[PDB]
């Protein structure tokens, strides 16, 4: 039904599914811009198929010829399906939208379908590809960040009663390589291509006369050609076929909408604001070092994901409510550090 | 059937599932209101597409156009369809109330498909984009206030035998900063002007003459155009229009009476009452400051947030407690506080 | 089947799971007498929904009009469904018992999904509203019950090798505050009204002639309204009536047994008796006074909560069976408390 | 329903799933471009194969023969099937392309299943056969380079406040057999034979007429054979024959496309390279010699399951990250080490 086809698409975790796997445990491997874009172009063409074929919406079969009166039931169901495949055989019909009109009425939810498949790739290749790298050096990143954090706590309280900055050397030489932004750029940029050739076939579509569904079929091929009982030709129309087009022109509207966000999401660098390391700059035994901007670089591509997906991570919360209070200024960074006493 | 609608839209747990992940565990991080309102407006449209279609109230087809008697099945069959699919073609039906009522009558359960995901759209954005940093800082507030009523119990247990406002500053710089409180406005005035729109659409669609789901339809396109057997025209009726406008109806009284409740929501400064940290305020270990009122700012959204999700805190319910008791004044908070004994 | 709608609605557990959450392990959260009610009044309705459909009652299509014999199939099949969308026109029929009781026929399973869903809401703002805070309260109050049976079993042990009433304090509080057991009056008072509505609809549906059923029916409106060979009016009759009839007396037998429950429930105060806090007054450290009878406050609710759900402490337990056990007097209290030891 | 059909196919684990037991844990056992091949090259079939008779693209029966008016619906239900399971019989079908195209359409859908089992043979072959010897020793190797980079850390710190190579000794062994990469080789073979055979039939397929699903069908053995009314032949029409060449040239694309693939993967010792091993030269207690290079050998391939699955080795992360640090050359590779403290 209409209802469980939404739940299943838009109200259920579609493609929103995190790995299921202990090698990413909370990790997201996706930002949550190109994960609702993802989600967005594969499952509103896969909820159009199911739509436009509702037990609701459909009338019945998708072709209807109208055979005289004196033929019967299976003679005319003949009739039907001969035209259904005759669509392809141009010589057996002639419709003055042409013959394209035809193959795209058939073959809608096949276009859909393949659209939905090509828009779902990239983001697969880069799951099976480019995920499990920076998985990898993300959780390292994490893990050195809570044992600095620890040890700095550790110093202070020792106060009260090696030091090299690997994680900054990391990053500093995430600096250089830039083969996962180029493979993220890349993707994206396949992504928005796949998303304008679709709306160039969406509009394509939607522009037709709509009486392009309304064919003449000739069932006048082999031994029947030269028969006289039967009509040379008859009325055949492609039922659903204004649904196609509405929920063709709903795509078309909700792509081009979505491609923006796309080209947003291509200037990865813009994107990299809001310094997540720059809280960390207040520990004592880390770097005051930020060095990570104006880059297209990995570096800024492993900024954003940080900036995602550090949330999680206790020692980063703990540095940013010491920030938000620095903002009055009323007490110390040290002090509340050690106040907050919170190393795991 | 209807029933199995029934249980699975209203006396399931449709869109009240918790956040299947171990980041939020027992928060809520949407307010009961908000949740009844969204799940109210996203599960009475799908529930009135289901209904409408059910197996018991639907007599069949959608839509019959009473063929002459000298038709064959299949030659109703095709004018059935064909006026189905014509009722965008406004050439081949004519009918008094126009054309727009036949679409909408057509169209309907997409329609209500489009106002649920329309609805559900400013709820998925909150809980995507501004869950998880409310999540975070509510977690990091319940903790601070654990740890502080365990230090203040112990304490007093030592005397029987660094103390800065940390989570006060926190609360006190979260009172400048509103962007939370300015998603959540307007997450919630979006969903208010979609169910405004909604209500609008199903009044019009209520309001029709009730015959206009009656149209006249003309297979006379094509080689038919001049054929002779063919009457000239025949009457079609929309069935199950009766009962979409029942539906919808139903579904225009139930938004108009949650709309006052998404208005109520709006004003969240006037819901900031009933001090939930006033209880706190009787720990030596707590400065005595609430300052939270009185503010369009995150800070009596947050307010808002534990007062909902702060029953889970077993210090807060033995703050609580000891406040009820002190309505009496027969003891003494400390020494209740002692005797208590609820460290974890 | 009508053997899986049994197993569904009655022989399983329908809305009689508990709470799927940690918050509340154990706790029922609603008395046996209500959730009985509640489980009634509205799987009843959806099980006579349920019924009147299914695959062995149900001869086919709900209604036939009797098209003459030179009408061919799908020209009854449009004079069947034009009749069934016409029900609401009040101009296309003529039936001597009206119109309303053919809306009745028609809509009888919307209408006992209404009431099913009325009555359903009300034990459903309790639980989202109320219950939160009872649960919180009540497990204190075992917790509380439980601590204080284990130190005067220690202090026993002791003796034969603080001490402040704040269950007490906490409960004669509770005698003050009354907002829960106006809610849960409230809510009661709402489901009896429900009921009663449900009744007064059940019984005229019931009493009407049998024979309102069968309603003459005119396909005469557009291009057919002066067309000569279709017959001016038909014979229709809307089968499963007599079903819908049997099942709402039913139901309505039901609810006039069930009222009564609802009524009885609505004096809490009556029912609360057989105190359960009295075994708790032979413990050195619990004082002698019980003081919860005979008020329209929440202590009553509490009472009759902790006699429901108060079996699960082993510490209750233990003191009911010392109490049954000095029924007889052969020993004595502190002895038979000592000897358990029942610590946990 | 199509977008089903994709969830199932594409979108979800079809043959993703790791292997369902505690002996590989977290251990591929297949490599990427390997388990992306078979996911193609067997779910492509299978999803056309669903496709080509969805409940919307496929109009209804598979083969229409348009009996004359007099015949009855059994009568032509009659021919229909007779034709139907007459393809194969010769004498009673005469087409102008033959027997074989007939054939052919009628069975596409056991010839696509068929090309997905044998593609999906050769790797239960290899999952079956020689993954366990791989998973075991893959297993002891990543143990003992977890242990040798403990002792090495561990004997570092010692410092600052056996030693056997079994590893490289193994690994030099692995070096002389072949049994494990000849069955990769002859497996790797076998798939694309499979694929190039698979593409000379779907090119053959593609290439008909499209016309040669009609064929005309003589009832006319037996008893009929000297009947009169029934006429001596019947145009017939296989449906869903343009369906299965649209489809049929889409598995031609993808196959033409993965076959270079395959070839690539065939020539292992070119993809062997990124030396995995090279980064743990620089521990002390880790001789400094790769040797793994330039062979057509097991040693090739457990270098690309090592690179593949040796992401999940903190040790062997831990020295990757040493390694891209010491580009920079700042620090020091022993003093980084230590300070690191990465034992587990
Ligand atoms: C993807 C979207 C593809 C749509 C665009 C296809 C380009 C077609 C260009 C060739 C057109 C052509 O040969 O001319 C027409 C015949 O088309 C044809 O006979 C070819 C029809 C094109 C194939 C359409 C079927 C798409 C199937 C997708 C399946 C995907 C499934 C994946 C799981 C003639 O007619 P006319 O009107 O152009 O001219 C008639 C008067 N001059
Ligand atoms: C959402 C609710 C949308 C309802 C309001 C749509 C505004 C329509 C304004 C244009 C009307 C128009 O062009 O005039 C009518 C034709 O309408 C048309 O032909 C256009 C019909 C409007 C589209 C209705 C279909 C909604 C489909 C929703 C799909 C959502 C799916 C999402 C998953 C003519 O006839 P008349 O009676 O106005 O005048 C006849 C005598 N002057
Ligand atoms: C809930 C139970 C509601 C039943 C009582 C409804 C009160 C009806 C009062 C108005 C009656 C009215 O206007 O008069 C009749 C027409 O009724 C009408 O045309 C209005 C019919 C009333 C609506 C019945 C449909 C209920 C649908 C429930 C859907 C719930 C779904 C929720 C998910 C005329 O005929 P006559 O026989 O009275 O007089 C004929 C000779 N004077
Ligand atoms: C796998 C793909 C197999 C396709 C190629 C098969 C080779 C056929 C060679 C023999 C052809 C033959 O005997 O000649 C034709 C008859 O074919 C026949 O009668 C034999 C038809 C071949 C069998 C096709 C059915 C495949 C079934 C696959 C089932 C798999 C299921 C596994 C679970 C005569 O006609 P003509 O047109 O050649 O000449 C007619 C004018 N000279
Ligand atoms: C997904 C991508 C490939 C879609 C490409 C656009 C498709 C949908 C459409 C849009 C405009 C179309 C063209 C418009 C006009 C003509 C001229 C005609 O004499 C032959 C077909 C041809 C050449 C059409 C081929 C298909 C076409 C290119
Ligand atoms: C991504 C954005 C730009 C997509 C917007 C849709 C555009 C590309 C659509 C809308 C209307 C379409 C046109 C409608 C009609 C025709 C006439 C036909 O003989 C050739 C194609 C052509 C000229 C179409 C080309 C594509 C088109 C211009
Ligand atoms: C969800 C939102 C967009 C719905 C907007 C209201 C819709 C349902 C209805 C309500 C009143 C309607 C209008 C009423 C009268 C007319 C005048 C007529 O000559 C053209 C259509 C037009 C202009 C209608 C268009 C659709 C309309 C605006
Ligand atoms: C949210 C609340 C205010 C919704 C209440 C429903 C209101 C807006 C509905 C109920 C009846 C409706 C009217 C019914 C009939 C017509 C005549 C038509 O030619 C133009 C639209 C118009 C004038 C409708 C406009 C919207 C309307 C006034
Ligand atoms: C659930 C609640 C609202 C049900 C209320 C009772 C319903 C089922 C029935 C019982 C008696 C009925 C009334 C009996 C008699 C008449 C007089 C007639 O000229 C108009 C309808 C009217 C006024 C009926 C309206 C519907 C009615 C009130
Ligand atoms: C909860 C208990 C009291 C319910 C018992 C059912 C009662 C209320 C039912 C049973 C028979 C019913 C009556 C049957 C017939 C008529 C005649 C009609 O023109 C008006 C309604 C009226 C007068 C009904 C009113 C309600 C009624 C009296
Ligand atoms: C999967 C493998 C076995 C498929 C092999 C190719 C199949 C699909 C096709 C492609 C070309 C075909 C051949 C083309 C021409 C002829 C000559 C004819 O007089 C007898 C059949 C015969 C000999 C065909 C047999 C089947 C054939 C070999
Ligand atoms: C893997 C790659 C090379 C596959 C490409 C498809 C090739 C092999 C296909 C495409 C067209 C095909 C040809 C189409 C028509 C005929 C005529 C027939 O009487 C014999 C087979 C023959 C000659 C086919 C042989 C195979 C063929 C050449
Ligand atoms: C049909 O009859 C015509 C008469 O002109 C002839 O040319 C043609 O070949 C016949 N077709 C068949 C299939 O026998
Ligand atoms: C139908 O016949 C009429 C006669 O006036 C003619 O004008 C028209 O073109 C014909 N239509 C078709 C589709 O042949
Ligand atoms: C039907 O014919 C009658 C004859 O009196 C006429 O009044 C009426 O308008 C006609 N109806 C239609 C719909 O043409
Ligand atoms: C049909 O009749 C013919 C007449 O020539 C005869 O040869 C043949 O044997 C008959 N067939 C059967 C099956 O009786």
């Amino acid at each position: 039904a209409i209802a469980q086809l939404a739940t299943e698409y838009v109200f259920s975790d579609f493609l929103l599914k995190e790995p299921t796997e202990p090698k990413f445990k909370g990790l997201r491997l996706e930002l949550a811009v190109d994960k609702m874009v993802t989600c967005i172009a594969v499952g509103l063409p896969l909820l159009l198929i199911s739509l436009a074929f509702a037990q609701e919406i459909s009338i019945g079969t998708q072709i209807s010829c109208f055979s005289p009166s004196s033929f019967s039931w299976r003679q005319a169901a003949f009739v039907d399906s001969y035209c259904w495949a005759a669509v392809q055989q141009k010589n057996s019909l002639q419709s003055e939208s042409g013959n394209l009109p035809l193959w795209l009425h058939k073959f809608f939810p096949y276009i859909l379908l393949l659209f939905a498949i090509l828009l779902y790739l990239p983001p697969l290749f880069w799951r099976f590809a480019a995920a499990p790298h920076i998985c990898s050096d993300l959780k390292f990143i994490m893990e050195e960040l809570d044992k600095v954090y620890n040890r700095a706590i550790k110093a202070a309280k020792s106060a009260r009663d090696f030091k090299y900055p690997i994680v900054e050397q990391y990053l500093k030489t995430k600096k250089n390589s830039n083969n996962l932004i180029i493979k993220y750029i890349s993707c994206r940029l396949l992504t928005l291509i796949i998303i304008l050739l679709a709306c160039i076939y969406l509009g394509y579509y939607f522009s037709l006369s709509s009486l392009s569904d309304e064919f003449v079929c000739s069932i006048k091929s082999g031994i029947l050609r030269n028969d006289s009982t039967v009509p040379d030709q008859f009325q055949c129309k492609l039922i659903a076929v204004g649904i196609f087009q509405l929920l063709s022109v709903i795509n078309l509207v909700v792509y081009v909408l979505l491609a923006p966000v796309v080209v947003y999401t291509l200037f990865v660098p813009f994107r990299q604001k809001t310094d997540v390391l720059k809280v960390y700059e207040i520990l004592p035994t880390f770097d005051v070092l930020h060095f990570k901007s104006e880059g297209y670089n990995d570096l800024s591509l492993y900024n954003l994901f940080l900036e995602e997906n550090i949330s999680e991570v206790k020692s980063y919360k703990c540095l940013k409510v010491l920030e938000n209070i620095k903002s009055s200024g009323q007490g110390i960074d040290p002090m509340l550090l050690l106040t907050n006493l919170g190393m795991i």
